[PDB]
């Protein structure tokens, strides 16, 4: 259920219960782009000013952004009246030393702060690996519940990021992972769908690597169209709460199938939270060619790119509100 | 204003008004005290013994008891049916190579866990310098608020405890901490009457140290009762909250003429939080004679304690109940 106040940010959030949502809260992922044509360390002035384009230019034409506040409350400011706001939560990356991959809040911030920075939902992202450590997962899921708790009291919808990896399998885009993936996501979003950590909105992996599907596979294959078909509705089946797709490891073109793909096996998803391959251009021209060229990037290849996607969502995705 | 939840579970705390909570959460500070009596290092079945006679013995003397989650849940089942119950949110201590000394709240709780392990009220304990670094000040200020708003949510009283410190002055039982405490204590507990951090009810220190107060001081004296009740004074006009007094491991004799000397001079305090003051002397008898020999102590020398204390609060407290 919902409180009028969660509604009703929720609805600031989507068009007609769709959420086409701009993700933009990239840190040291985006700082790390800027340096491949680095002049000197980018600076916060430039980083900054990027979101800031981006969000001008874009957000015309998404339901909401998602901006983190370290660098992006100057960008919040200039999006869209029409696109409503989440402000990311969490530390970025993760200790690659050890296998925890534990939750941390950003140090001086508090979902009533994020709240009073203007937005309408707070993210947090978790890595969770349901086959881990169990003592790691019991402090990861004490962690989410006090999340889930402020987010209750301050009555602002709690968006949820889930990662998935395995402890033992160094990368996510081998077939060793690609076997366990929907097992790793599906279990994932039954835990967390649980009342108690009080989500409303999951962001998840689509329960499978398309690399490995037959049709959609290059190389190796590990899995028939039905076999990954039914991962999809195994996964619709793993939660009632609204659920939107996160693009990682995969081309625009093969996000936009596999969402086409999503539908057509049966997943109700309700939108999407993408951002990289919409404005990834926007950053080689602005270091490059400065922001006045930039701005003409988003304008032109940023608007097709964003504009081919929420023509892909108009006809695979379900509204929220269909619950 | 209290909702209708907290003020069921603030009459579970309280008689008449009145908070006479027996407080023993202690954990690395009941560590030292027992290292100060044996060779070994203190087992489990020790702490979680010692306080489990402490609250079989003294709770039936007791408006309610503060226990901590990691040695205390058995105490917490065997406490008098009359007494409600704390627990503890906060690790305990504080990093000595550093001056910032941060909040941390237990790995695998939350509130919703501490409200379903049965208490009536959350306690968390914050190290605070009102004069020391900014960031770090605004850090402890942000997760304050995450813990009143998971208080707020699970419809559980907050209690925050208050302990003062100066980054440069090692020693809080110096003169030179005795000639800035009021100025700690008082201006953090305005600090934390803020609505926005979400407490029902504060437990600090008494505004002075009385060691060093004409009429009470065995040494050299640095403040007048005068400038004594006056601090006493400021303390009041400091909150509008509900306030309740530790005992620092003073004796119990000091605390009691303290709490006297705060009335008198005109502190609506609404009770203590009162741990080593009461039991102390308990410590050194389990260790040395044993669970019997204990609890024969406690029946005796921890009673009087207690009731001794209890007469005193009978003539002192202010009730919570007239606000
Ligand atoms: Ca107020
Ligand atoms: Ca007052």
């Amino acid at each position: 259920t919902l409180t009028e106040n969660k509604r009703k940010s929720m609805e600031k959030l989507s068009v007609d219960g769709v959420i086409s949502a701009l993700a933009f809260d990239q840190r040291g992922a985006l700082k790390r782009m800027m340096a491949q044509h680095q002049t000197k360390e980018p600076t916060v002035e430039q980083i900054e000013e990027l979101k800031s384009l981006v969000s001008e230019e874009l957000t015309p034409f998404a339901s909401s952004i998602l901006l983190d506040p370290e660098y992006g409350l100057p960008a919040s400011r200039v999006r869209s009246e029409e696109a409503g706001l989440l402000l990311a939560y969490e530390k970025t990356g993760y200790d690659a030393t050890t296998t925890s991959r534990l939750p941390d809040c950003l140090d001086v911030w508090s979902a009533k702060r994020i709240k009073e920075a203007g937005a309408e939902a707070v993210k947090f992202l978790l890595y969770y690996d349901i086959d881990g450590d169990q003592d790691v997962n019991e402090q990861k899921k004490a962690y989410i519940e006090r999340i889930g708790s402020e987010c209750r009291a301050e009555d602002i919808p709690f968006y949820l990021q889930i990662l998935t990896y395995d402890e033992k399998i160094a990368d996510n885009a081998s077939p060793e992972f690609a076997k366990v993936k929907a097992h790793k996501v599906n279990e994932a979003m039954k835990v967390f769908s649980k009342e108690r950590f009080g989500v409303d909105v999951l962001k998840v992996e689509v329960p499978v690597n398309m690399k490995f599907v037959e049709g959609f596979a290059d190389g190796e294959v590990l899995f028939t169209k039905e076999e990954a078909a039914q991962a999809f509705r195994d996964q619709e089946a793993s939660t009632d709460l609204p659920y939107i797709y996160l693009s990682a490891g995969v081309s625009a073109k093969l996000f936009q199938d596999t969402l086409v793909f999503a539908a057509e096996s049966g997943a109700k998803f309700n939108g999407v939270l993408c951002g990289r391959a919409t404005w990834a251009g926007s950053v080689k021209v602005y270091i490059e060619e400065g922001p006045q060229a930039a701005r003409e990037w988003l304008r032109t290849e940023g608007f097709k790119n964003i504009d081919e996607l929420n023509k892909v969502l108009d006809k695979t995705a379900s509204p929220w509100t269909e619950k």
